[PDB]
């Protein structure tokens, strides 16, 4: 429980390239972008309900995302999953048996801390558990 | 606007399997279930804050579904956007140069009405519009 979705994110070779379908077509509000370079990713963020859609774009061919596109080709990645405290998930999931990517937390999108479990663990898909900073008023 | 972020489907070749993950680890809440036999599937609903994640699991082999999964193997398989009115969404982006799969709704899990565009509009994403009758009180 306080589960949220957060959001997710899918994986496209340029930002610029879809966002006709996504704010033309879907009419999604495009609340902005940023720049994570040490992850190599571009991405745009997207308003639907109290979820987001992450868009993401590889900066370099040695991008992860760049990776994944020549392996699977564009289409969503992950999701991520807000918590509250994303130290005590983390030893949660591992003590009841799952695998993580990240067994510490790293940095990501908008300033986040976040972990990715193993797809092996999930059947194939890609969680992210995304704790962020709670930020609203003036 | 009023879009919704209504579910995310996944495919699975088993909801029993993954149900200790889902429920045990990521503890989110089983909602309950259904059996689609026109769509030849399965379903699992979980809650996820004001969304749900949909667990898709194949009634036989030549389920869309376990086509899906022979084809791409497990994993996320569509998105749903919740919308008020399906027919003047297909028409709005219909106007805009999106292909869909269905034209004219058709019926989805829990008596939705819902209608898939085409993931060549979308870069390999699959859209699901969603038109839910409005249900809460008592
Ligand atoms: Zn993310
Ligand atoms: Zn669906």
């Amino acid at each position: 429980k306080s589960n949220k979705l957060d959001h997710i994110g899918i994986a496209v070779t340029s930002i610029k390239d879809v966002l006709p379908f996504y704010v033309g077509s879907l009419k999604l509000k495009l609340l902005g972008m940023e720049d994570l370079p040490s992850q190599g990713v571009k991405i745009a963020f997207l308003e639907i309900g109290e979820s987001k859609i992450e868009l993401l774009e590889p900066l370099s061919e040695e991008s992860p995302i760049a990776k994944f596109i020549q392996k699977r080709g564009e289409g969503i990645h992950h999701i991520a999953i807000g918590v509250k405290s994303i130290e005590e998930r983390i030893q949660e999931v591992k003590e009841n048996g799952v695998q993580m990517i990240n067994d510490e937390p790293v940095p990501g999108a908008r300033g986040a801390q976040v972990a990715f479990l193993h797809p092996r663990s999930a059947r194939g898909v890609l969680y992210e558990f995304c704790e962020k900073k709670e930020q609203a008023e003036n």
